[PDB]
């Protein structure tokens, strides 16, 4: 009935806050949907790492687009997709926006880091990020959600970050991704300043400490992101199975840690396929 | 050495060769890290990951894409599940050629009917020979065609051996003996078909779990663990999702997560920081 | 702010008849758009032949889907896409419909030939109904399913009309009447299967060439030109190759080439220099 | 038997010169093969324009890779692929090289223009192009051919261009693409200087005038490229058909300009498929 963008907007409005969980593939998206999340996330780092590449902007529009298409094919849950810095200049960004819309994506986030390579965290000038934003806004539909992400806190401090975010909003950004604020009591100031919904990145093993969804909502945050949480647990679990099989010559020890065949069928809605398989035959 | 040759060598040198399923490039790296000599792309995995049932709904491209991603990331010989060959003789030929181009080492193709009274229905022996011929006619020498027979459950051991033998005569390099229920069937079966035999040690099936050693002792050359890792990943993911949902934070899941440090190790990340300083 | 399906439906209603021209790629689609066509077509034979494969249903959903995506990315002109027999069973068909919708396609045509095999074999009417139901069950309202029948050559006009009518009852939006040999068959056929009918005006076929006007007069709503441009392109390409080979330079081919200026026009290149200064 | 790179190298050695013709798709490649060309070319501008995009480095590795795969799937004729500036930094370039190799490509050309610029044409510093080249060379196999392309003539003049090209060769470039030399008598100096095979770009409607293959070979050129010749003729022919159908309500007038159904079957080697259609 509603467009993906509209669904996302509605989820951000109704939830306090909206928890957005990362899913690396369609099946994970279904698991998340099953647990009752209202929005899901495609991590740029996830897309890269899953290919066995580092999160260094090596991936392009197609790497991400393919992963996004697979997910949106399997669920109507609004998906937020990480488009890094926009994969190139103004034309690439425009293409990215159009392609993500076509792929039934709800929202993207684009950040103000530098792209290019022939000192780690370097940002573009505010003006350049505005250029990026304008390129995106000029071709985007109304419903579709552009989240501008700023990486400025660690480098430039709270005031400079708020300044950027505000300029980004004026440039047409729908929502703001505030990367790695260190003090919970910075959020109320930040949220009040930028007016639009704010996303907080609750990734593990970062510089940021872990706050609860409730805590962050209390400090004015509208969205909480869990970008790699599931992926990290999956990787450990997979490694464990591999090690078990290798060391023991059989997977007996891994059996309690595996999802049952029954649960798999449930998630796939498998019985609905056997119903139509007999109704025609 | 070519991918096919590497697979052949792994089958010769290991007793037996354990082949573990990996759904994506990263899993393949984890498997490589643990020291496995061959990896596997599960057809059911390809489908289920897309959120589809394992009913031959996927086509050459669904599988090919997943295969390309893996072979891009590791030289470990990959066995790829091509179901029934995705169509007629021309489709099969295309599948073989594309998998070769994608640096795949081996495929397995089975003798079930395509998309079919519920059960397992098999094609006539002759039809499977046709499928095999289509594949063999375009395959290079090194590349490995494993013919898979699903006949045990339906037709019993003797009929299954008959098929497998015909498949070998039709040009099949190796045999995938699906769901033999008794360990003591293997020695008869392996001796009969002469070529290397793969046993499918999937969990939660009709088959019970035997060890690699046990199966090697009964004449088996390859043991397949098609979905083992995937199943554990799915449970772990669900747990994280449930934790975050119930508690509003992932604190409780933290002990169950791979460290950022281990991630960098697997990605060989330090090799990238080397070029990041050499240029600047 | 109309959906692709709605745009196609509107084009079929307003044109007498709607000419639908085949384009093998996005650029051809733009050329067609430029000339002023109201709908475009992605030929299954085109998709295959361009890959260097014969039109024998070797291609799958992805081969076609990729080519379709490229086109719809470049124009809003409603695109009709050939999905052969649906690429497999009921689940594959459902997937095909959903994926084509997602790819911003306006309409598909699916036919009643067998997948497996000097002649055409058809599926039983019931099997084609099954195919149609699979498609209809997941399709949106606006999206257009054209059922194609290959029955004329094999079974004759009456049997073909019977099938087409059953197909319409099964949920088909429109009918593709493949290879009717006589213009005077159409009025009977169109009146019988009350939905819009497409006529396939391919060259070098069994069918003779009638005009759009002639076919409209005989009750036809859509005329398809599936490979017309492609065939001319192939000859032109071969000619250039031969020129370069024989003469060591392409001087002789120059009058037969599109100017760089025209290329920029079609690509709307000036609109890119506009954004290059606006930022 | 021989690798794509080796085949290309052999074609460059044996032909005087090697004409390399652009083909936008697999079918065009077959037509070119049919006419008897020894090498074919995938134009970056072609890849973009066919999608309806301008040749402004908007396309990425995947846009080009897909088009390349389609072609190499259909013919073993060595394909030269335009990879623009390498689609990004050193890691992207490495990926591009590896992926093109995997896609059975014979050769790529990478140029010394900037990727993103200002707000006629800007080049990177020599050092940056060396960096690009090193990234490519470090992961490329021996057989595979890297052609370094310099766009420096128009901007910086012949001597500066020769200097660059020579540095590029020292950095590991196999061959040199000398874009838009305006005077035939520049080539002998240029070719002698940069001792490796040189490609001349005989595109129409450029700044360059049209010389013959023979003429260019006489001036020391090893390869002549015809990047968009076929494409341009195709576009005009297509437009004509569209206009005919639109204006006349039938395609009668276009019929003499169309390839016969018979010729199509010949090119597709269709009789080989009817052979298997009766063997089954
Ligand atoms: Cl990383
Ligand atoms: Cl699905
Ligand atoms: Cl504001
Ligand atoms: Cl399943
Ligand atoms: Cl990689
Ligand atoms: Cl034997
Ligand atoms: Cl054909
Ligand atoms: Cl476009
Ligand atoms: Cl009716
Ligand atoms: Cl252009
Ligand atoms: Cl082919
Ligand atoms: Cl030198
Ligand atoms: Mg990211
Ligand atoms: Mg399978
Ligand atoms: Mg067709
Ligand atoms: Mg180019």
């Amino acid at each position: 009935s509603m467009s993906p963008g509209k669904l996302f907007r509605q989820a951000v409005a109704n939830e306090h806050p909206l928890q957005i969980v990362g899913a690396i593939n369609a099946y994970c998206a279904l698991l998340a949907e099953n647990v009752g999340f209202k929005a899901i996330y495609l991590s740029g780092g996830g897309v890269a790492n899953t290919l066995g590449l580092p999160d260094l902007g090596i991936t392009d529009l197609h790497d991400v687009l393919e992963d996004a298409r697979r997910i949106t094919a399997a669920t109507h849950l609004p998906l937020l997709v990480d488009i890094d810095t926009g994969f190139g200049g103004a034309f690439t960004i425009a293409r990215a926006i159009k392609e993500m819309e076509r792929a039934q994506v709800a929202a993207v986030h684009m950040e103000d880091q530098v792209a290019q390579k022939r000192p780690g965290k370097e940002l573009v000038n505010t003006n350049e990020m505005v250029d990026r934003i304008k390129a995106a806004v000029d071709v985007k539909s109304n419903d579709f959600v552009l989240i501008a992400r700023t990486d400025a806190y660690a480098v430039e401090g709270l005031k400079a970050t708020i300044d950027r975010a505000c300029t980004y909003v004026e440039a047409g950004a729908d929502m703001i991704f505030a990367e790695a604020l260190e003090n919970i009591n910075d959020y109320p100031t930040f949220c009040k300043a930028v007016k639009v919904p704010v996303l907080a990145n609750m990734t593990e093993f970062g510089k940021t400490p872990l706050y609860t969804a409730a805590q962050l909502a209390d400090h004015g945050v509208k969205m909480v992101l869990y970008p790699r949480s599931a992926d990290r647990a999956m990787s450990k679990a997979a490694l464990a199975v591999y090690e078990d099989i290798k060391k023991h010559g059989v997977q007996t020890a891994s059996l309690p840690f595996m999802q049952t065949r029954e649960a798999l069928y449930e998630v796939l809605n498998y019985h609905a396929y056997e119903d139509k398989l007999n109704q025609l035959f």
